[PDB]
Parts: C-alpha cells; sequence; structure tokens
C-alpha cells in the first residue's frame, strides 16, 4: 500500500471532514486526505468515483490512489491526489486580484469541470452523469497554468440513461450550508429526480462566480474577498440562518454598481443571476454556462 510510503510533511486543511496533508511520494508533493472516522462514506464514494468510474479531466482534481492504512495504532482511510501548491480558490482570491483574462480562465475552467461531471458519456470509455452536491470555493483548486479543478466527490450522485437508476449512495453528510440552494434549505428538493442535484450545483456555481467576479479589477478597483452572504450570516451559519436569509427573505448576493461599467462583469452578473432563480428548473445548465463564458 502507498499509504505507509508517503511522508506526511505539513497539514494544509482540517475540518470535521478530516485533514489534508502535503506529502512527499516518489519524489513529488502529493495531497493526502485522511478521512475522519465519521466520514467514511465520503471516502467510499470518492474511491468508487475515481477507481470504478475512472473519472479523469483536466478540471477535476487528479486521482492518484485510495488506501487503507493503520498509522498511530488505528486504521485510517486515505485519498491521494495531485497537490496544487497555489492552493484553493478560496485562499487564492484572498491573496491576489484578477485581470479580465485570469478571471475568465478561472470561471470557464470551473464550468468545463462541472459540465464534464453533469454530462453522461456512453461507450466503452464513458461515465454516468455526476452531480457534485458540495461545490464551493474551498472545494476548487488553482493550478499553475491558472485554470482550476473541482475537488471532493464524497457527496457525488450518479445517474445513467442506460439504467434509469438514480444513485445517491448512503452518505449522512450534507452540503456546506452557506452554499445550499433554496430547495435544499426548505426541503422541497425533489430527491428522486437526478436533475434536482444538478440544479443545486448550478446555484452554488453562481455563488462561486460572484466570489470570483468581486476580485476582478475594473477602473482600478475591486471588492474585498467575501464569501456568499457574508453580510447577513455569521461564520459557520446554521441551517436555519441560511433558511431564513435565502428562503424566508429571498435574499441573493448583491451586485456591486461598478460591475455594470465593465462589460465582462456585466456579462458575469447576468450569468450568476440565472443560476439563482428560485424555480430550480429555470436555472442555466453547466453546458450553457460553459458555452456563454467561452464567448465573453
Ligand atoms: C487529497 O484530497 C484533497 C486534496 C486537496 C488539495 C489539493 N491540492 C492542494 C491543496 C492545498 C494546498 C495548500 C493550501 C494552502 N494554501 C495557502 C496558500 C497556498 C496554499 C491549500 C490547499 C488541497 C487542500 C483538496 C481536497 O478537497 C478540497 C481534497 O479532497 C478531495
Amino acid at each position: 500500500t502507498v499509504a505507509r510510503d508517503i511522508t506526511l510533511l505539513e497539514c494544509v486543511g482540517k475540518g470535521r471532514y478530516g485533514e489534508v496533508w502535503r506529502g512527499s511520494w516518489q519524489g513529488e508533493n502529493v495531497a493526502v486526505k485522511i478521512f475522519s472516522s465519521r466520514d467514511e462514506k465520503s471516502w467510499f464514494r470518492e474511491t468508487e468515483l475515481y477507481n470504478t468510474v475512472m473519472l479523469r479531466h483536466e478540471n477535476i482534481l487528479g486521482f492518484i490512489a485510495s488506501d487503507m492504512t493503520s498509522r498511530h495504532s488505528s486504521t485510517q482511510l486515505w485519498l491521494i491526489t495531485h497537490y496544487h501548491e497555489m492552493g484553493s480558490l478560496y485562499d487564492y482570491l484572498q491573496l491576489t486580484t484578477l485581470d479580465t483574462v485570469s478571471c475568465l480562465r478561472i470561471v470557464l475552467s470551473i464550468a468545463s469541470g462541472l459540465a464534464h461531471l453533469h454530462i453522461e458519456i456512453f461507450g466503452t470509455q464513458g461515465k454516468p452523469a455526476i452531480a457534485h452536491r458540495d461545490l464551493k470555493s474551498k472545494n476548487i483548486l488553482v493550478k499553475k497554468n491558472g485554470q482550476c479543478c473541482i475537488a471532493d466527490l464524497g457527496l457525488a450522485v450518479m445517474h445513467s440513461q442506460s439504467t434509469n437508476q438514480l444513485d445517491v449512495g448512503n452518505n449522512p453528510r450534507v452540503g456546506t450550508k452557506r452554499y445550499m440552494a433554496p430547495e435544499v434549505l426548505d426541503e422541497t428538493i425533489q430527491v428522486d429526480c437526478f436533475d434536482s442535484y444538478k440544479r443545486v450545483d448550478i446555484w452554488a456555481f453562481g455563488l462561486v462566480l460572484w466570489e470570483v467576479a468581486r476580485r476582478m479589477v475594473s477602473n482600478g478597483i475591486v471588492e474585498d474577498y467575501k464569501p456568499p452572504f457574508y453580510d447577513v450570516v455569521p461564520n459557520d451559519p446554521s441551517f436555519e440562518d441560511m433558511r431564513k436569509v435565502v428562503c424566508v427573505d429571498q435574499q441573493r448576493p448583491n451586485i456591486p454598481n461598478r460591475w455594470f461599467s465593465d462589460p465582462t462583469l456585466t456579462s458575469l452578473a447576468k450569468l450568476m443571476k440565472e443560476c439563482w432563480y428560485q424555480n430550480p428548473s429555470a436555472r442555466l445548465t453547466a453546458l450553457r454556462i460553459k458555452k456563454t463564458l467561452t464567448k465573453i
């Protein structure tokens, strides 16, 4: 097993989900995710998706290996992937501002990744439709070429037209509350319809677009990095803080006036508002977003 050969060097992420370490393996950095004992269904789901489906795409965090090892006198579940030293989009947006080309590169490569997940590919070399269910800026990494890749398939849902079998797994984990779509927060989401989960992804992608656009300079200014709904919920908002803001008060992120004086940001403002329709079926698709961003 690889697990015992990897040298863990420093912790680069920690939460209720577990930890991620920068590790050394075969003379290279690798990312090692060590799952909390409470989150093993996530490791199960990610391993399934990376080893059984062979998910591989330039805008999807690149799988290396999945492993069971016992360190420190207990058995841990490890996921090992490429390590992106630029870190998460969430951190990246805090340490730098963006020009037009860099902003569009970022958001388009996210669209590319999410389209690839959402769309079914038939044949000997293919994949079922996949919905992410926890898309956020901390689950997006920034590559050295300035594109991004989507990470954390632990909540993935799958569907194939071959079988008409919706596969939601058995994970008790739920999405990051700050990013939950209205229909999740008010528990009217249609849980047996695969499209529902794609539309939850599109809502969260809209929020990520907002986070990114704020950091694009126009007429010499930018907004500070903030997370969606920073102004109306505390850190680590409860399910009820979000339900009140998003469902009862029907809040959406505010568009800064200066965006309408720049054409790219105007275009992006139009997109993100069409990810935020309360009616889930009215929201844009990943492929549509991808197509529009390509033209901008
Ligand atoms: C193994 O599994 C996963 C690894 C990663 C992952 C991959 N590459 C790099 C990183 C990272 C490296 C360094 C920093 C620190 N910053 C500060 C300033 C610059 C760098 C942040 C993040 C991480 C977390 C992410 C996952 O999900 C979110 C994983 O779970 C699927």
